[PDB]
């Protein structure tokens, strides 16, 4: 199942679901429809959902995916690099993410960049920004200036998150500064999209900071 909702103009938020030990988690990402084709950020959470996802893209827009950008090495972000490459899309990731994928023997992106990069596709513009370590050492966010949408990915927890989620590769002591960096640089954001679960509640950044503090206080 893939849920797709228009967020602003040609920018859409898509959500897929993956159940872990009785807890049904949602993974949120976005895709942009341009005159040159569709740009997909991250990927459906689960390989058995890739075809269903692009099938929905065709049903709704009758267009082709020409680019895929992974915001970190995990399955819900970089899991589709092989698939999107196979169907003709130009794939990207940061060099740090590439190093992690290589180490884990996971498919890698065709092109890599040094943490930050500004993109221009058709008449659309967006930028990938590295705020520092948090959920992982390589996590990046994507900013769409025209739509005023900040795709936070997993460094941003949903306002209803019970805990920080998977922290086996996290840097909790650096996470607060990284989130403060995002907040300061994209202060005028109309929409901030958390990587998991409910993203609509815009207190997501506040709750994230709350969860980090809670974790640290408990030592
Ligand atoms: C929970 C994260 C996504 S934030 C996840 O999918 N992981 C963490 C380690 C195993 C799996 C993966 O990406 O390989
Ligand atoms: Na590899
Ligand atoms: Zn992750
Ligand atoms: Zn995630
Ligand atoms: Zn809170």
């Amino acid at each position: 199942d893939v849920k797709i909702e228009k967020l602003k103009d040609n920018l859409y938020v898509y959500t897929t679901y993956n159940t872990f030990n009785g807890t049904k988690y949602a993974a949120n990402a976005v895709y942009l429809v341009t005159d040159k084709g569709v740009v997909v950020i991250d990927c459906p959470w689960g390989e058995d959902k890739f075809k269903s996802f692009t099938d929905e893209i065709y049903k709704k827009h009758g267009k082709k995916v020409i680019m895929n950008i992974a915001t970190h090495s995990h399955d819900d972000r970089a899991g589709g690099l092989e698939y999107f490459g196979k169907i003709g899309a130009k794939t990207y990731s940061t060099k740090m993410t590439d190093s992690i994928l290589a180490k884990e023997n996971k498919p890698r992106a065709q092109y890599t960049f040094d943490n930050n990069k500004s993109f221009k596709v058709g008449k659309s513009e967006f930028q990938v920004y590295y705020p520092g370590k948090g959920h992982t050492a390589d996590n990046v966010v994507v900013w769409f200036p025209k739509e005023k949408v900040l795709v936070g990915g997993c460094i941003i927890k949903s306002a209803d998150s019970k805990d920080l989620g998977y922290i086996g590769e996290a840097y909790v002591n650096d996470w607060t500064q990284s989130v403060h960096n995002i907040q300061q640089k994209f202060s005028g954001a109309q929409y901030v999209v958390a990587g998991h679960d409910d993203w609509k509640d815009q207190r997501s950044i506040q709750h994230t900071l709350d969860l980090i503090n809670e974790y640290q206080q408990k030592q």
